[PDB]
């Protein structure tokens, strides 16, 4: 997250870190969100990949002992059939991981809430981005968990040619674009909170940014839009 503020140990539960195995140790790839006790929605284009996962819930610094984490594997994947390797920009960039044992809930550890199948925000709409990414484009993940405001841009401005023109499809939702705050590298598949009727759910699946950088104006970041996969999650999880 470039532009971020540190978050509060308790203002974004259903946040993990998804971590491959680097020799001994393990290293944050990717965010994700706990959407059942034993499963994790992120993004198909971390998990499309030649590596070995574990999710950590409840973890706040990703260098350090914060008291509260949980470590579970990873028992099987599964990405969204029409999801085509690096290609970004096509869409169907979701996936589905089911954790080899259920964790516990508390403070720390909590579902994200789904929207309603087909729920689409108003411009403008308020939404924080969480995740560990990169502080700058080129720079270093965060030790500690941060969030950004990122309101929402809404379809017919984010296709836009001085927008995102006819890469964004109306499967993804778009926010920011400030040129000041964004989404960067290992930000993705992590949530997009925003917060509708009082609520906080999470409506979006970090994706992608501009070629010219994480933080750029007029190039939102990118989301996979939640509510257009809300058929697509429960069958999975009914079959899995
Ligand atoms: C995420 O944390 C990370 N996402 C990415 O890096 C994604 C994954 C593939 C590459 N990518 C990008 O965001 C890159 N963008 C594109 O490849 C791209 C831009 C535009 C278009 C088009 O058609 O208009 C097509 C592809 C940029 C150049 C890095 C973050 C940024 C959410 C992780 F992948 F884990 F690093
Ligand atoms: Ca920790």
């Amino acid at each position: 997250v470039v532009g971020g503020t540190e978050a509060q140990r308790n203002s974004w539960p259903s946040q993990i870190s998804l971590q491959y195995r680097s020799g001994s140790s393990w290293a944050h790839t990717c965010g994700g969100t706990l959407i059942r006790q034993n499963w994790v929605m992120t993004a198909a284009h971390c998990v499309d990949r030649e590596l070995t996962f574990r999710v950590v819930v409840g973890e706040h610094n990703l260098n350090q002992n914060d008291g509260t984490e949980q470590y579970v594997g990873v028992q099987k994947i599964v990405v969204h059939p029409y999801w085509n390797t690096d290609d970004v920009a096509a869409g169907y960039d979701i996936a589905l991981l089911r954790l080899a044992q259920s964790v516990t809930l508390n403070s720390y550890v909590q579902l994200g809430v789904l929207p309603r199948a087909g729920t689409i925000l108003a411009n403008n709409s308020p939404c924080y981005i969480t995740g560990w990414g990169l502080t700058r484009t080129n720079g270093q993940l965060a030790q500690t968990l941060q969030q950004a405001y990122l309101p929402t841009v809404d379809y017919a401005i984010c296709s836009s040619s001085s927008y995102w023109g006819s890469t964004v499809k109306n499967s993804m939702v778009c926010a920011g674009g400030d040129g000041v705050r964004s989404g960067c590298q290992g930000d993705s598949g992590g949530p997009l909170h925003c917060l509708v009727n009082g609520q906080y759910a999470v409506h979006g699946v970090t994706s992608f940014v501009s070629r010219l950088g994480c933080n750029v104006t007029r190039k939102p970041t990118v989301f996979t839009r939640v509510s257009a996969y809300i058929s697509w999650i429960n069958n999975v999880i009914a079959s899995n």
